[PDB]
RNA sequence: GCGCGCGCGC
RNA sequence: GCGCGCGCGC
């Protein structure tokens, strides 16, 4: 499954998403919403991304059960895409 | 190796 | 805070 996805998975995108902000010179903001009440919050991040080498934005919309995870997830998303339009190379590291 | 900063885990 | 792994710069 990450294996269609050039091996980008939830704990190697923010990572991979930050280098490619830093070489870009470029800071996205995580923008959260909060879902269900307070006894049982859970996330919506989201992030929006001007790509200069695509010239066009891109967008990521996930759910996750706490902030780190709706963040992550928002990342992975966002790093996939990347991915799969040629901006970012598959994941080189260790699995 | 230093400066700035990031990831995963505990 | 600690461990391991990185990035940009010099």
């Amino acid at each position: 499954n990450a294996g269609l996805h050039g091996n980008w998975t939830l704990e190697n995108a923010k990572a991979r998403l930050n280098q490619y902000f830093q070489k870009e010179k470029i800071q996205g903001e995580y923008k959260y919403t909060q879902v269900g009440p307070d006894h049982n919050r859970s996330f919506i991040a989201e992030m929006t991304i001007y790509i200069k080498q695509l010239g066009r934005r891109i967008f990521a919309r996930e759910h996750g059960s706490n902030k780190k995870l709706a963040a992550q997830s928002c990342a992975l998303s966002l790093v996939r895409q990347l991915y799969h339009l040629g901006v970012v190379e598959a994941y080189s590291g260790l699995t």
